[PDB]
C-alpha cells in the first residue's frame, strides 16, 4: 500500500508519501535532483569522476608497502592521511541519529529514546507486499535452508590474515559493551544506554552495580587472589547479578561488569586483564596524587582505560584486520579543525555486521588440551587450571576462521547464526544492495558477482531468485573475500563508518576533555598514548608473554 | 586544604593538585601559558586589542537604528551577522558537558549521568576554608539580611523595556521544560532528561504520560470543550498526575504535560494555546496526508511545534529583551559550514540566572479585576471566567517588573527568592567575579561599580566586605541595569551562551533533520519558518487578539 515501499529515492534522498499512491523525494543537500534524486548537479558530476572506487582505496592502503614505509615516518603526512580516514568514513553516519526499528520517518521518539538501536536505513513498512518492499516473493527463503546450504561449516577454513583467538575474544569482549540486546523488548533494543565505549562491561551499566564491584579504597575494583594470582571477585562477595548455570560452584561465579562474561573463559580472561589494568593505573595515579581520594582515583582510572581501549582498538585491532600498510593513529587533535559530532548512537546494522560467527574455531586449544564448545562454555575452571599466561600464549597461537567466503559457520552455533537471519527479517531490514547503495557501493548484478564463484551462487539463486532480494547478513558471510583477506567489500565499507564514529565520538576525544589534567596529569595521559595490546598483556600477565592479533 | 581552593587558574585553565599543598594549571588551548595561564601568546595578545568590550557590542546592536534598517534588508549581511551571534556565544559553552554539583573534576559519572544539571564552573571543594574558596569569612552573610536590604520590593519598579505579562508567563512556561529540578534529589538535579526544547511540558516527559494525553485519533491530544472553547482534559479523565491542592474541584484540575502548570492560570493559558496549536497542525498535516496514521501525525506535529518554539523564542522573545535593532533570525543553515555540536546539557547556572523574581507584578490584572497572589495561585476558575482572549489582551497590557536595579522582588515570593540564594550556596557556587571572568568579563572592583549607585552598594559592603566574595544570584538583581534595559551586563553575557546553545543544539537544527520531509513537506516546514508569538495567538485564540511581548 505504502508508495515508498519500492525505495524509489536514490543517493540518500528521503521518501515521503503525498497520497495513497503517490510519493515525493526530498533531495535536499544530496547533490542530486529530479523525481528520484538521480540527476546529479554539476559539482556532483565532477566528484563522481574524481572520487575513486572503494576497491581502489583499499588497494592503495594494502599495497605499495615500500611507499607507506616512507609516509609512516613523516608525521605531517601520516596525520594528513589519518585525518582523511576519519572524516571520509564518519560522513556516512547520520549524527544526530534518525530512524529505528519502529520509525521509518524522523520523530522525537526515535531520537530521544535511548533504548533503541538506531538504523542506517529505515525499516521496510509493515504494509509492504514483500519483505524487501516490492521485489521478491511473499516470503523470504527458509532461513534453515540458507544456513545449511551456504553458511554451515564443512571443513574449517582458517583466516588467511592469520587472525588468532586473542583477536577473536577481544572482539567479543570489546563489542559487548555497546552490543547488549534487550531480549525482553526485542532485537532492535539495547541495554547499553551509553551507546559507545564507556567500559560498562568492566565497571557495570548502573551506578548500583559499579559500587558493588568497587573496593572503595584507592579507586580500585574488588578482587580475590587464587594461587597467587589476581582474579575478579565472586557473586557471593559483591552481590552483583551474573548469568551462570545452577550447577556452577559459587567460588567459580566470578562477578564482572558484563553479566554474560561468565559464558566463556576467553571473555573472563580479558575481564581479568582489564580488571588488573584498572588497579595498576590506580597505583600509578596514587603515586602521583597522594592527596587524591578513592572516588577521584576511580574516575580518573576509568577515563584512562577508556583512552587505552580506543588506542588499542585503532592502532592494533583495526590495524590488523584492515590489512593496511599505513600506520593508523589515534589522535583526537586531528578533528579539532574539522566538523565532527562528539556523540554516537549504536546502529542495529553495526550489530548485525559484527555477527562474526565463522570466526570461532572447532575446538579451543589451550596448552596441550583441545576443548569442545560443550566443555568450554561456562567453565572458568579451565582458566584457573592453565592461568592467564598459558591462555595468552595458547590463544596467540590458535588461528581463527575466515568470516567471508561462505560455509565456515561452526555447527555448534547454528541456532545463533539462524537467529541473525530471523531477527534481521523481524526488524524488517532492507536488502543487501540497498545497504550497499547507502554506503556508496554499486549493487551486485548477480549472485556470482557476490560470491565470486559458481556453486554457492547457484544455491542462492534457487532460494532468492533475484539479487535485489538478497539479505544483508548472509551476504556478508558468503561474499567474495578480498584477496587473502578475512572480509568481503561490504563488511568493511559498511562497518568502518560505524566503528570510527563510535571511537572518535567519545567525549574524551573532544577538545575540552583531551588534555593531561583530565587524566591526572602527563603520567596518566602517557598511559593512553603508549597503550598497546602487547603492553596491556605485558603489564598484567605474569611472565610478560608475547601477544598479538595474528599468528606468528 | 585543597591547593586549588583559590581558583588560581585564569583564562579557563584547569587546576589540578600535584600534592597536598601544590597545584598545576593546564593551559592547553587557552591561548595563555605560565603558572596560572596569565601570560598571553602572541596571537592572543593581538585578539585582546582587536576584540571589543561586551558593553560596546551591546551598544552597536542597540543603537544606530537607521543603519540596522539598511542591514536587516540585506539577506547576505543579515545572515552574516546572525552567524557571528551564534558562533561567538556558543564558544563559551563546554560541549560535551564537563562538571556537575558533585564533580569539580572531569569524570564519566559527570558526563553520562543525565540526572545532573551540568556546571559552567566547578563547585568549590568541600574541604575549602571559605564558601568561595579562600576569600571572605567562614560563612557567607545571612541570606535573610541580603534579601530584605537590597532585594525586596518597596515600590514596584516597572521594566523600562516595556516587558509585559505575556512575556513573563512565556518565559515561565517555556523554560519549565528544561528547568525541572528534582527536589527529591537536590537542587543540582533535574527531571528533564532531554536537556533542551523537547516540549515535554506539552507532551509529557515519559511515554506513559504522553499516551494518557493523546487522543490516538489524527495525531491529536485529548481535550474538552467548555462554553464552546477548547481546554485541556482533566486529571479524572486522563489519569495523568498533576499538582493541585486537595480543595481544587476535579473539573478545574486540567491535565497537561508539565505537572506544575496548574500552579498559575498564566501557565495554563499557554498550555492551552500550545494544545490547540498541536491539534491545529494535526488538521493541516491530515489535509496534506490522508494516508498518514495517528502516530505519524502526532510525531510530525511535535517536531513542527518544536520548530515553532525555537522560531518564536529567537525572533520574538529574545528579539525583545535583547533590545537589538538587528533583526535576529532562526536559520539552522547558518551553522552548516561551521563547527558546532548539536547537543546540549542544561547548566545549573542557566537555571539560577532565570530566577526572574522581580519580573512578577504585585497583582495580576485581568479585565477590570486585580487578583492577589493568593487569589491567582492554583485558580483556573479565573481562566474559565475571562477566557483566553481576555487573558491575552489583559496580559499584553500589564507591564512587568525590572529584574536588575535592586529592590524589586515582590514580598509575596520572598521565600522563593531566599531559596535561590541558599540553594546557590548549597550547590557550592563560585563568586560573581569568578563567573564574570569565565564569560570574558572584567571582575568588579567595588560594590559601587556593581550597583552603579551608593546606598545598596554600602549595604552590600557591610555584608560581604569584599567584592570578590559577592555571590552570583543576588548580584544579578542588584546590578546596575544597562541604559533603559531590564538586565545588567552579567545576566545577558552569561545567559545568551546557554540560551543560543540550547536552541541551536536541538537535533532538528542539524542538517539531516532540517529539511521539509522531516516536517511532512513544505507546508509543515512553512509553519516553522513563518511562526511568531502573534500568529500563535491569532490561529488559536478567538477574535485573533493583538499580542506582543511589550506594552503598547
Ligand atoms: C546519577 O547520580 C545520582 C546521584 O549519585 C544517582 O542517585 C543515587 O542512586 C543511588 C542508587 O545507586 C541511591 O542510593 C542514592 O540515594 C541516589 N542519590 C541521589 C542524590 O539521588 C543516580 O542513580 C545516578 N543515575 C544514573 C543513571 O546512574
Ligand atoms: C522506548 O520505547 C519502548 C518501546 O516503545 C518503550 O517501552 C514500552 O513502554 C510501555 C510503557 O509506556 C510499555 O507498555 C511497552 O510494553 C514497552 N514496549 C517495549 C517494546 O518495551 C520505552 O518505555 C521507551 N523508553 C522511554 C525512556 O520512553
Ligand atoms: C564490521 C567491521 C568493519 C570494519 C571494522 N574495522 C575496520 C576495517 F576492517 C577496515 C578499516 C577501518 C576499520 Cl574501523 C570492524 C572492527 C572495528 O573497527 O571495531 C568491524
Ligand atoms: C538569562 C538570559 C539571558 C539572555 C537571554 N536572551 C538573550 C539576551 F537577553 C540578549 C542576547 C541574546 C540572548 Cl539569547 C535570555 C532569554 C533566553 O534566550 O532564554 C535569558
Ligand atoms: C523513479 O522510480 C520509480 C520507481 O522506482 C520509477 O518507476 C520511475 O521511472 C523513476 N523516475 C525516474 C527515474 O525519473
Ligand atoms: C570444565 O573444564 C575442566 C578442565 O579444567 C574439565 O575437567 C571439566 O570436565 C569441564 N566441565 C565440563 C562440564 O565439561
Ligand atoms: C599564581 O596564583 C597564585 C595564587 O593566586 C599566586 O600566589 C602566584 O603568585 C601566581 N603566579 C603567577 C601570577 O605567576
Ligand atoms: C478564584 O478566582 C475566582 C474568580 O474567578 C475568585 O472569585 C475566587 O475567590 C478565587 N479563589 C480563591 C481561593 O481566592
Amino acid at each position: 500500500a505504502n508508495p515508498c515501499c519500492s525505495n524509489p529515492c536514490q543517493n540518500r534522498g528521503e521518501c515521503m508519501s503525498t497520497g495513497f499512491d503517490q510519493y515525493k523525494c526530498d533531495c535536499t543537500r544530496t547533490g542530486f535532483y529530479g523525481e528520484n534524486c538521480t540527476t546529479p548537479e554539476f559539482l556532483t558530476r565532477i566528484k563522481l569522476l574524481l572520487k575513486p572506487t572503494p576497491n581502489t582505496v583499499w588497494y592503495i592502503l594494502t599495497h605499495f608497502k615500500g611507499v607507506w614505509n616512507i609516509v609512516n615516518n613523516i608525521p605531517f603526512l601520516r596525520s594528513l592521511i589519518m585525518k582523511y580516514v576519519l572524516t571520509s568514513r564518519s560522513y556516512l553516519i547520520d549524527s544526530p541519529p534518525t530512524y529505528n526499528v519502529h520509525y521509518g520517518y524522523k520523530s522525537w521518539e526515535a531520537f530521544s529514546n535511548l533504548s533503541y538501536y538506531t538504523r542506517a536505513l529505515p525499516p521496510v513498512a509493515d504494509d509492504c507486499p514483500t519483505p524487501m518492499g516490492v521485489k521478491g516473493n511473499k516470503e523470504l527463503p527458509d532461513s534453515k535452508e540458507v544456513l545449511e546450504k551456504v553458511l554451515l561449516r564443512r571443513e574449517f577454513i582458517p583466516d588467511p590474515q592469520g587472525s588468532n583467538m586473542m583477536f577473536a575474544f577481544f572482539a567479543q569482549h570489546f563489542t559487548h559493551q555497546f552490543f547488549k540486546t534487550d531480549h525482553k523488548r526485542g532485537p532492535g533494543f539495547t541495554r547499553g544506554l551509553g551507546h559507545g565505549v564507556d567500559l560498562n562491561h568492566i565497571y557495570g551499566e548502573t551506578l548500583d552495580r559499579q559500587h558493588k564491584l568497587r573496593l572503595f579504597k584507592d579507586g580500585k575494583l574488588k578482587y580475590q587472589v587464587i594461587g597467587g594470582e589476581v582474579y575478579p571477585p565472586t557473586v557471593k562477595d559483591t552481590q552483583v547479578e551474573m548469568i551462570y548455570p545452577p550447577h556452577i560452584p559459587e567460588n567459580l561465579q566470578f562477578a564482572v561488569g558484563q553479566e554474560v562474561f561468565g559464558l566463556v573463559p576467553g571473555l573472563m580472561m580479558y575481564a581479568t586483564i582489564w580488571l588488573r589494568e584498572h588497579n595498576r593505573v590506580c597505583d600509578i595515579l596514587k603515586q602521583e596524587h597522594p592527596e587524591w581520594g578513592d572516588e577521584q582515583l576511580f574516575q580518573t582510572s576509568r577515563l584512562i582505560l577508556i583512552g587505552e581501549t580506543i588506542k588499542i582498538v585503532i592502532e592494533d585491532y583495526v590495524q590488523h584486520l584492515s590489512g593496511y600498510h599505513f600506520k593508523l593513529k589515534f589522535d583526537p587533535e586531528l578533528l579539532f579543525n574539522q566538523q565532527f559530532q562528539y556523540q554516537n548512537r549504536i546502529a542495529s546494522e553495526f550489530n548485525t555486521l559484527y555477527h562474526w560467527h565463522p570466526l570461532l574455531p572447532d575446538t579451543f586449544n589451550i596448552e596441550d588440551q583441545e576443548y569442545s564448545f560443550k566443555q568450554f562454555l561456562y567453565n572458568n575452571s579451565i582458566l584457573l587450571e592453565h592461568g592467564l599466561t598459558q591462555f595468552v600464549e595458547s590463544f596467540t597461537r590458535q588461528i581463527a576462521g575466515r568470516v567471508a567466503g561462505g560455509r565456515n559457520v561452526p555447527i555448534a552455533v547454528q541456532a545463533v547464526a539462524k537467529a541473525s537471519i530471523d531477527q534481521s527479517r523481524e526488524m524488517k531490514y532492507q536488502s543487501l544492495n540497498e545497504y550497499r547503495k547507502r554506503f556508496s557501493l554499486k549493487p551486485y548484478t548477480s549472485f556470482e558477482e557476490l560470491t565470486g564463484e559458481k556453486e554457492m551462487a547457484a544455491e542462492l539463486k534457487a532460494l532468492y531468485s533475484d539479487i535485489d532480494v538478497m539479505e544483508l547478513y548472509p551476504a556478508l558471510l558468503v561474499e567474495k573475500p578480498r584477496p587473502d583477506a578475512i572480509f568481503g567489500e561490504t563488511m568493511v565499507e559498511l562497518g568502518a563508518p560505524f566503528s570510527l564514529k563510535g571511537l572518535m565520538g567519545n567525549p574524551i576525544c573532544s577538545p575540552q576533555y583531551w588534555k593531561p589534567s583530565t587524566f591526572g596529569g602527563e603520567v596518566g595521559f602517557k598511559i593512553i598514548n603508549t597503550a598497546s595490546i602487547q603492553s596491556l598483556i605485558c603489564n598484567n600477565v605474569k611472565g610478560c608473554p608475547f601477544t598479538s592479533f595474528n599468528v606468528q
